[PDB]
């Protein structure tokens, strides 16, 4: 008879402590890493509730494991309002993660050595996009393809590369562009070699809801996101297609399972049913909205400060800010900015001569201060902020200073209220 | 963002369906050898805000900033983690035991490569070698499966060693009842310079309570889920002893970036708090519990004329093979169920049916003894089961012992 009660506090006072401090940290820093956010606490709500107890293989109806009466109610909820949101006729909940829904789709597509046109890890593709130290550089033959020197994808480009090697897929999608990727065009390169297109929208989901970026379910065999990013919700994966065939759909359920993973987690599945219904609010699309006004007022202020920005600018909810000619490393910049309460990431950029450890620069996204409240006013302020540490990198009376100019609007800004 | 926001006032639907469960559980016997019940705790944990971390890499090489305090709750849960199994090496982050084994094939073998592990009808797990499965689709595999007398043949094993020279050997099961050989397989591995993997997923708990023997010091790596007879949440983990840095550094890359992206540092925390609750002495005497449950539950079936595989029981599961009694286990799995009794059809040794149906029930005793059944309970409840497949098609044998179970059920109640 587990007691209710049985609290981590008097328990565990070591794991506790951790977990108040990163609370706490949550609330005094400006977090601008582009794939993060602020899920509802009934999100947290549902990812600690007992469903997490179930053990339910199979799908709604077709188990192998009995009393799966109600869990099987609550990934239907997730699915349907899934195929609602985003216009699909077909949605798979199950994946533990991005990785996870990404490698279902290439083991039910594809065989092992198939050709694979995707985007380059340092211009801006993930690392699920044909990265040779991940699964899927090992198990494939990958075809890269990057952008211009304009900073924008060229299609004319993919389509010869598409011509000449006749890959069996082509994958659109990316962890670091910040361009609006014309999805029909990647179709029709497609089409006319019969391969795929694989569409991995996890960076833009919640502003594809919104209907703020071009949605690609309508162009490609087969969609993928995150439900943890732009989406604001778990983290898990998501597997999204419409007008494909019975097959094609049994094909993607059993990639899924018993294909590449075992027993789905029900609570976190909760979890995504509820940030579904939560994406459909108005609140949502005026929220996205914002996200993406205030990413480009952030780049207005780096350029106007004289710092580089990939593509030149920005049509999502981030950019890259390349630092190559400051002579900075982004593990440098990402560092400084850090003891200024300013939290990002580096990231490798285009041509990076530093490894991805190191990198050229950082990556910045707006859907965190966003969803905290910010608006143009604020990202603004908070840009300058941080080109004045960059400037002064070395200054820590400069760092010292901004630190205390974030804690003062965090404040004014609470995540959690 | 306000905290006072809950599902109950905003999603009715998806809130009347958890609440459901949430009755369910107290209202079933649930027999699923590999669920359980997860302290309060790991469900706290679960639902903090650690889940919007984003945190690449290991603590201290991270690919992103602010990772200080998630950083100090994944190193506890690799410290207890090693303490607790007696391994000097631990990674935390697989997000479940399919996802943990995944790691160990793409770290250690190419695509192509030879594999014996145990067929899955004998008791095997789905990855290790099933042909629905990745492990089926991109190995070569040989399998291996178990006596007439219900139990694993170490003489054929060797032999199949010998003649297949797997580059690396599969110790480890989701539906055998006895108790390996860790050591005699590590014997059979070095002997053609292959790998023991030992995948102890069910075995976990009673591994850690000493119940059951502990495969980490006979095995090159080893895996399992924290969710099973463990008692945590659910996910995976890799453990491993007296490896090189080498081979720990090609298994923290194959799971990052290998196979995973940013792990759940939610999860995580509830896998260190889960971790320590085993180290208590209370968790020792429970998992003794579960055992000696098991075994009352076996007799029973064996004085009921049921065909028990293996003919008995060394851990906390064991199956019934129905063929003789001309039953399918979705029949018998369909027919407790009503009675408030949950199982799952599963297929048993040279099973005449599909993986779907089956000709048989795997029945475990984690749950009912962390819910405070003792064999006294437990043989009666051994005994209502009989009683229902017995009389599978009689409503009003079933009604009568739906209930007993609602009775037994509310004086032993899960969470309180
Ligand atoms: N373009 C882009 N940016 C992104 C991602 C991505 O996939 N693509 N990530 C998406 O999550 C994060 C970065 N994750 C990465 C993780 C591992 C390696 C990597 O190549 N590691 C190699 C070599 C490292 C070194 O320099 O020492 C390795 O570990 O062997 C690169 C990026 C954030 N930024
Ligand atoms: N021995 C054993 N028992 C176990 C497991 C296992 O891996 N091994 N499971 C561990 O979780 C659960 C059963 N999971 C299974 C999931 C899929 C298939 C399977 O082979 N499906 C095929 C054919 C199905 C059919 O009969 O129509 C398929 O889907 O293509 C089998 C078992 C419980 N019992």
């Amino acid at each position: 008879m587990l007691k209710r009660e049985m609290n981590i506090a008097d328990y565990d006072a070591e794991l506790w402590q951790a977990m108040e401090q990163e609370k706490v940290r949550q609330e005094e820093h400006i977090e601008l890493i582009a794939s993060e956010n602020y899920t509802s606490p009934r999100v947290m709500q549902a990812q600690g509730s007992q469903l997490t107890n179930k053990y339910a293989e199979g799908y709604p109806g077709k188990r192998y494991f009995g009393g799966c009466e109600y869990v099987d109610i609550v990934e239907q909820l997730a699915i349907d309002r899934a195929k609602e949101l985003f216009g699909a006729d077909y949605a798979n909940v199950q994946p533990h993660s991005g990785s996870q829904a990404n490698f279902a789709v290439y083991t039910a597509l594809l065989e092992p050595g198939d050709t694979v046109l995707g985007m380059n890890l340092a211009h801006g593709g993930h690392l699920t996009h044909g990265s040779p130290v991940n699964f899927s550089g090992k198990l494939y033959n990958i075809v890269p393809y990057g952008i211009d020197a304009t900073g924008h994808i060229d299609y004319a480009d993919l389509e010869k590369q598409a011509k000449e090697h006749k890959p069996k897929m082509i994958i659109g999608g990316f962890s670091a562009y910040s361009g609006v990727v014309d999805w029909a065009k990647m179709r029709e390169i497609a089409d006319s070699i019969g391969a795929y297109l694989f569409v991995d929208m996890a960076h833009v989901a919640g502003l594809v809801a919104a209907g703020v970026y071009p949605n690609p379910v309508p162009h490609a065999h087969v969609v993928t996101t995150t439900t943890h990013k732009t989406l604001a919700g778990p983290r898990g994966g998501l597997i999204l297609a419409k007008g494909g065939s019975e097959e094609l759909y049994k094909k993607l359920n059993s990639a899924v399972f018993p294909g590449g993973q075992g027993g789905p987690l029900m609570h976190v599945i909760a979890g995504k049913a509820v940030a579904l219904k939560e994406a459909m609010e108005p609140e949502f699309k005026t929220y996205q909205q914002q996200v993406a006004k205030n990413a480009k007022a952030m780049v207005e202020v780096f350029l106007e400060r004289g710092y580089k920005v990939v593509s030149g600018g920005t049509d999502n909810h981030l950019f890259l800010v390349d630092l190559v000619d400051k002579n900075l490393t982004g593990k440098e910049a990402d560092a400084a900015l850090g003891r200024a309460n300013i939290t990002v990431n580096k990231n490798s950029v285009p041509n990076d001569p530093k490894s991805p450890f190191v990198t050229s620069g950082i990556r910045v996204g707006t859907p965190a201060i966003t969803r905290r409240g910010f608006k143009e006013a604020e990202a603004k302020e908070l840009a300058g902020w941080m080109c004045d540490v960059l400037d002064s990198i070395n200054d820590e009376a400069v760092i010292e200073r901004i630190k205390g100019k974030v804690l003062d609007i965090c404040a004014r800004y609470p995540v959690y209220a």
